[PDB]
């Protein structure tokens, strides 16, 4: 099966270029929300870069958990930030995973996950 | 007693205290290692009758809570300050339907009158 992939967040372009080798990458304010929710529902795996705080990214992860999607969150500790306890605490190590990473290992990590 | 859930990114504290003081007049405010925090948060979110979120500061936690609340069909009120100089995320602004999910723009001074107006309907 070729998974439908959803990505949210030049580092993003490196991530999406690697994601493209495993499946199709799907990615008025009300129109944006409705289009976003249609893609989230079609996706087989939801990939989120969670290093920068975002209400949009968090909202997408919450809607994705309720649809029981496979989720992968990517966080850079070298950013100097401490990841939200709600994102870090949502991980179960299987369907919802939170991976700490360094800029240079983007491609090897995505290869290892898929 | 109606159960109210309040969230906001964590100066901001004193504005949050004014919000929670006003919320307390309409019901019990549930929100007054990391896995334990998440599980406790999800138990409160499920018990809530209305979810109140201050969405002026970007937060992954607040956004995650709103997303889980929408999937539970909760009545939701988001409070945003345009005078902060920020542009509210199109996902939060776009999630509003004007009834079950509402996004209200406000100025610091109208906190109490706005919460009175929402809970008097
Ligand atoms: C390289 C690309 C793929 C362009 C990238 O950097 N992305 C990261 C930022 N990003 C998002 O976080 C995101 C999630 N949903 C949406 C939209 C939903 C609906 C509509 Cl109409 C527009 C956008 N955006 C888009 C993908
Ligand atoms: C004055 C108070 C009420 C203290 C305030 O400023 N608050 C606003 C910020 N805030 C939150 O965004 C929030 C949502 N859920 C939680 C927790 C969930 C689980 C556990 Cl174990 C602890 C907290 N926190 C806490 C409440």
């Amino acid at each position: 099966m070729r998974p439908a992939l959803y990505f949210c967040g030049t580092l993003y372009e490196r991530i999406v270029s690697r994601l493209r080798r495993f499946g199709t990458v799907l990615t008025g304010d009300r129109l944006i929300h409705e289009q976003d929710l249609e893609w989230l529902q079609q996706a087989d795996v939801v990939v989120a870069e969670v290093t920068q705080p975002s209400l949009g990214v968090g909202y997408e992860l919450g809607r994705a958990v309720a649809f029981n999607k496979r989720i992968l969150c990517l966080f850079r500790p070298q950013s100097g930030r401490v990841l939200s306890a709600m994102i870090r605490g949502a991980a179960d190590g299987s369907r919802f995973q939170v991976w700490d990473y360094e800029e240079g290992e983007v491609e090897a990590l995505l290869d290892r996950y898929f």
